[PDB]
Order: structure tokens, then sequence, then C-alpha cells
């Protein structure tokens, strides 16, 4: 299980890419895989760490696939276990490159009450496109 | 205007891909041109039409995108007009290799109530994944 799972998600997220049948493909497979949200959004933040500024952004079009679609498919954890990862995941992506990318997804959330102001703020001052 | 506007649309439908990048780019560009909705949707059924079912979901991924943003975006008229083509363009994406995408797609704005119900019933009906 926790081999069979960190083999599936390594191979995965290091292959994400940024056309929609990629991110939407490990979207649904991840929300399939809810019993495992913990797990799963451990070797997502492991692969930000590792990745350069491009591969993370598409990791973050990932991680906003599945946020946004995660409620209406009964799902709803990963939000709450994203969060824990969210602060520190933002600020591994304050470079110009992308960072109005991320800024964009951040922008989303908040317009639809996706998660609560305050952790908006927190995400956007991160990014350093809020000060 | 008429000609130029006509000439961007053409440029841009034509070539619109399935990257986060080329979606989000020409969404941008059609909400930065919400002056112009009317025409904007005109030529993006034109090229629905003309265009096969490979690039016609392309064409999908853009009208969700706009149709997604444009209410944060202060550019809410555009849910209006694309109502105006969606259920002939429902019908032109049936076929196997697409309608499970637009079938998503047409589930994501059902559970948010960004279109009305009937209208959703309606648009699945003619996309053939409900009967
Ligand atoms: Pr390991
Ligand atoms: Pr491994
Ligand atoms: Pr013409
Ligand atoms: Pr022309």
């Amino acid at each position: 299980s926790a081999g069979a799972l960190e083999s599936s998600l390594d191979r995965k997220f290091q292959s994400v890419t940024n056309t929609m049948e990629s991110i939407q493909g490990l979207s649904s497979w991840c929300i399939e895989n809810k019993k495992h949200h913990s797990t799963i959004v451990y070797h997502w933040m492991k692969w930000l760490r590792r990745s350069a500024y491009p591969h993370r952004l598409n990791l973050f079009y990932l991680a906003n696939d599945v946020i946004q679609n995660c409620k209406r498919k009964n799902a709803i954890i990963f939000r709450e276990s994203f969060a824990d990862v969210l602060p520190e995941a933002a600020a591994l992506v304050k470079d110009p490159s992308v960072s109005k990318s991320v800024e964009r997804i951040f922008k989303i959330w908040e317009d639809r009450n996706v998660y609560p102001e305050e952790m908006i703020v927190a995400l956007r001052e991160a990014l350093s496109t809020t000060f």
C-alpha cells in the first residue's frame, strides 16, 4: 500500500504537464484515491520542493483542479489536506515566471470562498503579490 | 473594428490548444474585450462548427474558462452570451472521443449553479450523456 502508492505518486507527480488532459486525468485519480488524501498531499509537496519553477506551476495546476473539483466529487477533505502545505508552497512559486498564474488561482479561490479570506491573504503575502 | 476584431478572433480561435497557458491567455483576452461579447461568441461558434472533434474540445475548454472566470472579472455578460450557442454546440461534441470531457464541464456548471438546472438538462440531452 504505502510502497505501491508512493511508486504511483512519484511517477504521476514527476510527469504532470500543462495540458487539460494531463491535469484532469491526475486530478481524477487523486479524487478516486481520496482515502489516501494525506499521503497524496505529502508526496505532492515533496515533488513541489524538489522541482524547478515550470514544473512547480504544473503541480499548482493539479492542486487547483483537485481543490476545485473535490467538492462535487464528495472528496472535500482535499481542501483541508492541501491547506497544510499551501503557505509553504506559495513561497516556492514567487518567481515572476510563474507567480501571476498562481496569484490567479488564489483569486479564483477567494472569489468563490473556497478558502477563507485570512488564509488567502496569508498565501498572497507568501507569493509577494500582496504586501 | 468589425474587420480588426474578426481577424484577431480567427487567428486566436484557429490556434487555441489544450494547454493551461493557451486557454488562459485567450480567456483573458476575451474578458478584456467584453464590449464585443456578442461578436466573440458568434466567431467562437463559427469555429466550433467548422472544426473537427479535437479542436472542438479545445474551444469548449476556452468557453468553460471564460464562463467560469467572467464573473470575478466583472464580465458576467459572457454567461448569457454563451447560452445563445450552447445547446447547438453541445450536439457537435457528442462523439465519445470528447463528450466525457464536455459532460464534466456541464457537471461543474451544474454543481455551482453557473447555469440553471433546466438549461444543463437540455445540454446533457444534446450531448447524449443523459436520455
Ligand atoms: Pr521516498
Ligand atoms: Pr520512489
Ligand atoms: Pr468571415
Ligand atoms: Pr477571416
